[PDB]
């Protein structure tokens, strides 16, 4: 009776195992699979999908002990997909140090310690109370829980499997259950109707991969998908044209940029590195591009941030002068240097490229095109600058700062920023302190410290576009995911 829902998408992850999933393709399809104890709620109070309101989902309450921990109260009843029930055993081993965090569990979930907080082992109390706990202070635990991190496993099924043919066969709670992955091709799923919460409104979802971007659309014409992921700005027109069809697009929290490997020689000091940054014209690229509209942050601060974003920050800095003498007073010699691009994974990254090279020929600098193609990123010593981009994760300025750009992160240990101690110091401080005047300072005095070091150039929040069939009710969320609770319907 219930229609099946077919999505035209870019990609898939290589595994379903909800943490192994975390990239620009996985979360759409492991938010399905899986529950949070805390759910965010992305329309919250009439929110255009962008609200960072928490509410219950597997836990129906929590309460906080002290700096270090929280103990959380489960939903009862609660089935995976297998028909296990739900408990405080299945929570405890999803943030064990075994499964996730610990040293043993770092080669079944690569970022596993990375991504997670400082945690120490859960303690359950009894069969629907478990508490969850930090090594050192924080309070980010309900923050974290109820980010893409912490979707629940079941203790029995993921340990008898391992993580590896878990990925191939995962069990959740999640309002849809797996059915078929064919590695580079499509994932299947089907209504979970045990589900404890809205019951699904699709009876079957087919993620398939159309690789091309033109070939996605034309799917969507010739009445292949219901909806297609992965557009840009420029798509609008030409689907908008069509009376049964449709854009919806939204900013993600996540921004685009470009690094420097600064164990070469050329980037070891900041000085090149600033003066590439200060060259960089942002407003003219978003115009271009993006049709005014992706946003330009000041900062490496964002509204998802909450408590921690800075409305009142100023501008990220342009300054062609002073760019010019930077690099009058570098070393640079003229000699090219390379960026590195995977094509357009990133949307609009080479004709991005092609509008900075020239911004960077006008300061002095011969800045050359290098792509790669998937699974063929060049031996790090065969690179000097390339683009990137980071997943603001949390509703909070802890990610991605802290992990990826802190004294634990690649950006120092793998690509050798050696960052100034006061900026390590204040990583610690942000991770460990409560919100009040002293983080909030501390992660101001973090984006400043970023700027005059330029480690990376931050670009702009993307705006990531879809394109759906009218009869599909779906809104996007401002997150590189897709939500179908209280947000699927046809007709």
């Amino acid at each position: 009776e219930r229609r099946a829902l077919r999505l035209g998408v870019n990609g898939l992850p290589n595994s379903l195992e909800p943490v192994n999933a975390i990239s620009n393709v996985g979360p759409r399809i492991v938010n399905q699979i899986f529950d949070t104890l805390i759910a965010r709620d992305f329309f919250a109070k009439g929110a255009p999908g962008n609200a960072i309101d928490l509410v219950p989902a597997l836990a129906e309450s929590w309460e906080r002990i002290d700096e270090k921990s929280v103990r959380f109260k489960l939903r009862q009843k609660v089935m995976f997909h297998d028909g296990v029930e739900l408990t405080a055993d299945d929570v405890a081993y999803t943030f064990s140090s075994e499964r996730l965090w610990g040293p043993e569990a770092i080669k079944k979930i690569p970022l596993g310690k990375s991504y997670s907080l400082d945690f120490d082992e859960p303690v359950v109390e009894d069969k629907y109370t478990v508490t969850l706990r930090t090594k050192t202070p924080s309070y980010l635990i309900e923050t974290f829980v109820a980010s893409w991190m912490s979707r629940i496993v079941p203790k029995e099924y993921y340990k008898k499997l391992g993580a590896v043919d878990f990925g191939n066969k995962p069990v959740g709670t999640g309002p849809y259950k797996f059915v078929e992955f064919v590695a580079g091709d499509r994932v299947v799923l089907e209504a979970n109707d045990a589900y404890w919460g809205p019951k699904p409104t699709a009876s079957k979802i087919t993620y398939q991969i159309v690789a091309e971007p033109a070939t996605r659309v034309a799917g969507l014409i010739s009445g292949e998908y219901d909806i297609i992921t992965t557009l840009t700005p420029d798509d609008i027109q030409l689907i908008n044209s069509y009376p049964d069809l449709e854009t919806r697009g939204t900013l993600i929290e996540n921004f685009h940029m470009f690094t420097f490997n600064m164990n070469q020689e050329v980037f070891k000091d900041k000085k090149l590195r600033r003066a590439l940054a200060l060259a960089v014209n942002r407003p003219i690229m978003v115009e271009a591009l993006w049709k005014k509209q992706a946003s330009i942050p000041a900062g490496f601060n964002f509204p998802n941030y909450g408590e921690t974003f800075d409305p009142k920050r100023k501008a990220m800095e342009y300054n062609v002068e002073e760019a010019k003498r930077l690099v009058k007073e570098s070393g640079y010699d003229g000699t090219p240097i390379t960026y590195h691009t995977m094509g357009n994974y990133y949307a609009n990254a080479m004709p991005a490229l092609m509008m900075m090279i020239e911004m960077w020929k006008q300061i002095g600098v011969n800045v050359v095109m290098k792509t790669y193609a998937p699974g063929s990123f060049p031996p790090d010593n065969q690179t000097w600058m390339r683009n990137w981009s980071n997943g603001q994760w949390m509703t909070d300025a802890y990610a991605t700062i802290v992990p990826e750009f802190g004294p634990n992160g690649q950006v120092q240990k793998r690509w050798g920023w050696k960052a100034p101690a006061e900026f390590n110091e204040l990583c610690q401080k942000v991770t460990v302190l409560p919100n009040g005047k002293e983080r909030f300072d501390a992660y101001n005095r973090m984006r400043d410290i970023f700027e005059e070091e330029a480690p990376a150039v931050i670009l702009y929040q993307p705006y990531d576009v879809y394109a759906a069939r009218k009869d599909v009710h779906w809104k996007p969320v401002s997150f590189e995911m897709m939500e179908f609770r209280n947000n699927l319907s046809f007709g």
